[PDB]
């Protein structure tokens, strides 16, 4: 019942969709560069509201906020974020659907706003258990805290 | 009896084929940039159905699906994916035929959809055995599970 899609510099001609709840939500491709309006377009920040303003129209029952970040999808008590994929168009380094479960400490979202926790799972390279981090911030830092339940 | 070809940003003038069952299947080269239709073309996502729609025409007995991903080739009980290579045109970082056997944890496909297992073989750098991972997701994470048979 929350979790987030960080945006990083969408280049030209890449259809970005968000596949929450099975439906194709937040459809946009960054248009082909002929140049002047397109170079202001290729940033992540203008997309960060352009992707989000369509998700305020579609399924439509919960509120969206973005900071430098992400797109902080968060549902009410009835619905959840099952089948959460988000197509990239370019390689994986374009945008990422990142959730409450990362597979390493290095693969971790930059902002992920203050009330947020990740179950870091083992890297399968060290003999490590599965600790949790909980960004807290006021200061951009991933600590280590208690389990959620 | 499954396994997958991740696509990452095919640049201009690179013939991509998929060599399943010996035959040259899914032939396309990304056309030379003169510019406007070609910059929408150079993405991985438009290729992800363009490569797959030819494999729905050729050998033709099994269904294809793609998510953000890959091309999830999966055969029926009679046929298998023997001689599975997939030409890249650019370097190895363009597209990769990746199967149920990786040689390290770092060399591992990003999505590889939920019902999928990899035999991680030893890196020949540590004194390590050959453990299996089994992506499970709902959460983009490679765990460690039981053997298949």
């Amino acid at each position: 019942q929350d979790g987030l899609i960080n945006v990083r510099g969408g280049q030209y001609g890449r259809e970005l969709i968000v596949h929450i709840n099975g439906k194709d939500v937040a459809k946009y491709k960054i248009p082909d560069g002929s140049q002047p309006e397109h170079v202001n377009n290729t940033d992540a920040q203008w997309l960060a509201e352009e992707l989000a303003k369509q998700m305020r129209t579609n399924l439509s029952d919960w509120t969206v906020n973005v900071g430098q970040g992400f797109i902080h999808v968060t549902a009410p008590s009835g619905q959840q974020i099952d089948s959460f994929t988000t197509k990239d168009g370019y390689a994986d380094q374009l945008i990422n659907p990142v959730t409450h479960y990362a597979q390493s400490f290095s693969k971790l979202p930059p902002n992920a706003p203050n009330g947020y926790m990740v179950k870091i799972v083992g890297d399968a390279s060290k003999s490590a258990d599965q600790y949790y981090v909980r960004y807290d911030a006021e200061r951009k830092v991933w600590t280590e805290t208690l389990g959620w339940n």
